[PDB]
Formats: C-alpha cells, sequence, structure tokens
DNA sequence: GTGCCTGGAGACTAGGGAGTAATCCCCTTGGCGGTTAAAACGCGGGGGACAGCGCGTACGTGCGTTTAAGCGGTGCTAGAGCTGTCTACGACCAATTGAGCGGCCTCGGCACCGGGATTCTCGA
C-alpha cells in the first residue's frame, strides 16, 4: 500500500511531503511528522464538516 | 462514466543528527532574623454617580421625482501563459586571517566628609 493509504486515512502524504520538500522547511524531514500533518489537518476538516453538516 | 499523463512509492548506498555515559557547576529552592515600608481596619464625608424633568429637533416614516444604474450583447483592446535558447549564477571544500568575546585593568561624576570665612556669645 502506498504512504498516502498505510496509515488507513483520507488527506495525501506524499502532497504534503512534497510541499514541504520544496518549500524549505528545514534540512532534513522526519517519517512522523507528514502523516501527523496528515492526521491533524484531516482531524480539523471532519471536526468543520461535522459542524458543517 | 471514461481516460491518459505523472507525481507517488520504494529499496540501496554515503553521510550527517540522537541520546546515552560523564562531569562541572551555577543557579536555585528552602529556611532564620530584622526592620520597615507597605498592607489592612476603621471613620467621617463630600464630591461624584444617578434618577428625573424641559425641551426641541432631527431623525423614524411616507411620498413625488429623477437618476444613475442594472441585466444582456458584442466587438475593441490590450494584458496573462508556455514552450525554446541562451546566459549568467550562487554554492563547495580548503588555506589564510580576523575581529569580536573572556576576563582583566583605568577613569569620573555623585554622595559623603573636612577646612576658611562668617556669624553668634561670652569673656577680657
Amino acid at each position: 500500500q502506498s504512504r498516502s493509504a498505510k496509515a488507513g486515512l483520507t488527506f495525501p502524504v506524499g502532497r504534503v511531503h512534497r510541499l514541504l520538500r520544496r518549500g524549505n522547511y528545514a534540512q532534513r524531514i522526519g517519517s512522523g511528522a507528514p502523516v501527523y500533518l496528515t492526521a491533524v489537518l484531516e482531524y480539523l476538516a471532519a471536526e468543520i464538516l461535522e459542524l458543517a453538516g
């Protein structure tokens, strides 16, 4: 399974990893940080979508 | 529904951060006395918060009128991408030097301390 769906989530991981890789935010990057961004933004999106419903 | 272009996924090899030994070690947290300037209790008050009245006016509301102004068309016009093509163009590791920090020593106005001249009391 790809990294965008290995954790069973909704938001893509490769998209935010490509955004930080060329956005020049650090020298290196840990493996847990893009999926952590994935989890935080998908939880914020799900909460505001439940409130929108 | 249907679909082709392309970022996404991923293992192997150099190559630079992580937290666990290690040890100073400086800052801090905790308490004892004192003494003192600030915090607290109270008491009369008077000056400022607050209710009410006079009023008048100017906006709440309504009506004739203009007044741009909105919806729809379409050419005129001139500003936004994208692929070639070439030039600059800022970084990589290394010898040499440098210039601002670690810790040291010198001035200098401010506050405290003593004499010269002046004024006050008594004595001669």
